[PDB]
């Protein structure tokens, strides 16, 4: 069903995640990390301290799809085990030095496609699938993109309840 969902979505606050590869969110998915550039790091700390739940959900450029959602579980760390992303041309180890630890909520992809009819009122009311990596996505927005994706039966949001409170 979708009740235990809403209720880990409830009041949440969303960002849309650009990754230039699917290497990269395929270790998310593996390890329950994420990182992201400084700027972006600073905004995912602010908003976990903020809300009930921080959503990440995930698109692998060009691949018109978004590949699944999770949520924030920590504020970034430093000085972990050194995640081996694999860089785009102009990015350091040292950038995506801070690793957040996540929860996956839904694994599978979603097509482009079936999110034509959501447009995103903090990025000028365009389709919610453009944005820059690090875009907030409106509650409304974000609820609805997120019960958009097929159930992920493999997931129990039990234990993602039990670290909300
Ligand atoms: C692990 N983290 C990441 N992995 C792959 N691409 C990322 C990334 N974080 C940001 N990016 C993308 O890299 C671009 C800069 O080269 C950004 O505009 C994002 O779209």
């Amino acid at each position: 069903g979708t009740s235990k969902l809403k209720y880990v979505l409830q009041d949440a606050r969303f960002f849309l995640i650009k990754s230039n590869n699917h290497e990269n969110v395929s270790l998310a998915k593996a390890k329950g990390v994420w990182s992201t550039l400084p700027v972006n790091e600073k905004k995912l700390n602010l908003a976990f301290r903020s809300a009930r739940s921080v959503i990440l959900i995930f698109s692998v450029r060009e691949s018109g799809k978004f590949q699944g959602f999770a949520r924030l579980s920590s504020e970034s760390h430093h000085g972990g085990s050194p995640i081996h992303w694999v860089l785009p041309a102009g990015m350091s180890a040292k950038a995506l030095g801070g690793v957040f630890k996540i929860d996956w909520i839904c694994r599978r992809e979603l097509p482009f496609t079936k999110s034509a009819h959501l447009t995103n009122p903090w990025n000028e009311h365009k389709p919610v699938k453009i944005g820059r990596d690090g875009q907030e996505i409106e509650l409304e927005c974000g609820t609805q993109l997120c019960l958009l994706f097929p159930p992920d039966e493999s997931i129990d949001l039990y234990q993602v309840i039990h670290k909300m409170r």
